[PDB]
């Protein structure tokens, strides 16, 4: 399908012919330099590779304000999560419109040149309330107030190179690369699966079922960048994904890593995910229960309703030109030796076998056996005493 906004803003491709010139400038002694923070590095990779199309830079206050209150850029284009370059007060004081800033990675690798449009002090309370629902315990709000700089710098970017990664080379396909991969296989219908956790037999079954019902193929698109605090190590997860994809039906699935910095912003994040996956070439997107949700706060109160994400994305589906596929968990039916959607099993006389996240975690820590009906032996081994 077409990128969000119609154009894949692959700035690496756009500025390829001026890389030497931009690199030279970024290394000059007179240019202002900003060392990107971990979250900014994830965000900038997705802006530069077109993952955040139509974005071509960090949001100026005009667009930021519209995103915060109306979930749209100033021109009306759907966009739910503000992507801004947050800096400290002193740095903001040295900036003025038209100032060109060299953005670096690890204070040594030139990533891009930002042409400043504005520098402003956002009202973070409004951002926390409108974008993240206001609970002080929400991961995005804690980040917003404690870690994020208090000043935002809006501006357009010119690309030099994508952030450098030293893990799993070639596994982070860009939107252009994935789109070509799909086209090369004549995959016009692709259902994307978001995850920041390991995958078991049930996930293999639900994604395969989703693909078959939609007459499409499967894109396992796990996040490897910034996920939820306490998640399984990224190396363990990647090994799990590489192994489990081998268990999929002949030529129905493809695996690629997404270097996204999740905000754990529930429904708004689910819409953002749909946009991102559309930019990466997907036609369908699975939306889970409490999709991208932080769970419950200290008082046992859910940050988001379980179906808020599904409902919000469904409401924007026509505008996004993407199809929403509700996450349909499957379970194992021993009396029929088959897998079926938990929904399919009405409150009647039907037995099922399951292993809770709690039981799984505890068995893995004591070397307890895990049944094959729950997960493939090769996958379990990877999670074993990890
Ligand atoms: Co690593």
């Amino acid at each position: 399908p077409a990128p969000h906004g119609g154009i894949l803003q692959d700035l690496i491709a756009r500025d390829a012919l001026k890389k030497n010139e931009l690199l030279s400038e970024a290394q000059s002694s007179d240019i202002l330099v900003w060392n990107l923070t971990p979250r900014q590095l994830c965000d900038i990779e997705l802006i530069l590779n077109g993952g955040f199309s139509p974005l071509t830079g960090f949001l100026n206050e005009n667009d930021y304000s519209s995103v915060v209150t109306d979930s749209r850029l100033a021109d009306g284009t759907l966009w739910t999560i503000p992507i801004t370059l947050d800096v400290d007060e002193a740095f903001a004081n040295q900036i003025k419109p038209d100032t060109r800033i060299a953005l670096f990675q690890d204070d040594e690798i030139p990533i891009a040149i930002l042409t400043v449009q504005d520098v402003y002090k956002p009202n973070k309370t409004i951002e926390a309330e409108k974008v993240f629902r206001g609970d002080p315990e929400h991961p995005a709000i804690s980040y917003l107030f404690n870690v994020a700089g208090d000043y935002y710098v809006g501006g357009s970017l010119e690309a030099i190179q994508l952030p450098q990664h030293y893990d799993y080379p070639g596994l982070r396909k860009t939107p252009a690369q994935l789109r070509l991969e799909f086209q090369s296989r004549q995959w016009d219908r692709v259902v994307a699966f978001q995850t920041r956790n390991p995958m078991h037999r049930a996930h293999r079954e639900l994604t395969v079922r989703a693909a078959r019902e939609a007459n499409a193929k499967v894109l396992i698109h796990p996040v490897v960048g910034l996920t939820k605090p306490g998640d399984i190590d990224h190396h363990t997860r990647v090994r799990v994904y590489q192994e489990i994809i081998k268990r999929y039906p002949n030529g129905i699935a493809f695996l690629s890593l997404l270097p996204l910095a999740m905000r754990m912003s529930g429904d708004r994040e689910a819409v953002w995910h749909a946009i991102i996956r559309k930019n990466y070439g997907a036609s369908h997107f699975i939306v889970g229960r409490d999709h991208a949700g932080p769970g419950k706060n200290s008082k046992g109160v859910d940050f988001y309703g379980p179906y808020d994400a599904q409902e919000l994305v469904e409401s924007y589906k026509h505008e996004l030109d993407i199809e929403v596929v509700p996450f349909r968990m499957v379970t194992y039916l021993p009396d029929e030796d088959r897998y079926a959607p938990i929904d399919q099993i009405d409150t009647t006389k039907t037995r099922t076998l399951n292993i809770s996240g709690t039981e799984l975690r505890r068995r893995l820590r004591v070397g307890g056996e895990i049944p094959e009906w729950f997960s493939y032996p090769e996958v379990v081994k990877i999670l074993r005493e990890s």
